[PDB]
């Protein structure tokens, strides 16, 4: 059994003002799990969720998201 | 039947406000049972829930997560 590579895009809220609490998400993909990502090279782990809450945020920042189907992982995509 | 030993990270708010609610989660994994400790050698129990509350925290505080699938159990992980 040959298993596809799995593609998951990143998204978020738009411009969001200092204070709010951010939202992440990423494409949905029947039956994968979510892993998201502070460091580009995916070594500190967030959270695993698709759509994750960053609280309170003072300043922009970038998240890696990497999704697992049957074993199989997607490159990461990255959103801002 | 062999079965793999799953694999399951804890996650909080985090920073949070003495006397506010905290809250626990853990990533999902499809079929897991899990159950939530305060002691490091995971003696007390605390909640057997994904995503339980504590409630008015004073101070901070650590948990451990226990995931079990198919009568396997994962290595605690730990939250702050």
């Amino acid at each position: 059994e040959i298993n596809p590579i799995p593609v998951v895009s990143a998204f978020n809220n738009g411009p969001i003002c200092a204070g709010e609490d951010g939202e992440l998400s990423a494409t949905f993909i029947t039956g994968a799990s979510y892993r998201w990502y502070s460091d580009a090279t995916l070594t500190t782990l967030i959270s695993t969720s698709r759509t994750p809450i960053i609280s309170s945020m003072m300043s922009s920042e970038t998240y890696y998201v990497v999704a697992t189907v049957n074993g199989c992982t997607s490159l990461a995509d990255s959103t801002t």
